[PDB]
């Protein structure tokens, strides 16, 4: 994550599961989501409260067909991108990735 600066005129951290797989023209492919990216939240889903990943499940039925914010850990860099969950795409589920805990 980003090194401490000294406070200046002007957030989840940390990383709970990984990417270890992700089929090409899924909805998390779509997403930029890559191999070995570790999982920050999706959705309101983040390391206090993903209940041993029950609850990504859940959220992302729920938002089937609308985008949800993606926090993702790559490469040390903390990125923000969006998941639309989805049917619509040439695999099974709404996701297209594999997510297990660290």
């Amino acid at each position: 994550g980003p090194l401490t600066r000294r406070a200046s005129v002007g957030q989840y951290t940390i990383p709970f599961a990984f990417i270890s797989e992700v089929v090409p023209g899924s909805p998390s492919d779509k997403a930029d989501i890559k191999v070995d990216d570790k999982l920050i939240s999706i959705g309101n889903v983040h390391a206090a409260n993903h209940s041993k990943l029950q609850n990504i499940q859940m959220v992302v039925m729920k938002n089937e067909d609308r985008p949800l914010p993606v926090l993702l850990l790559r490469e040390g860099q903390i990125l923000k991108t969006s998941l639309t969950p989805s049917r619509n795409w040439n695999g099974r589920g709404l996701l297209g990735c594999r997510i297990q805990e660290l």
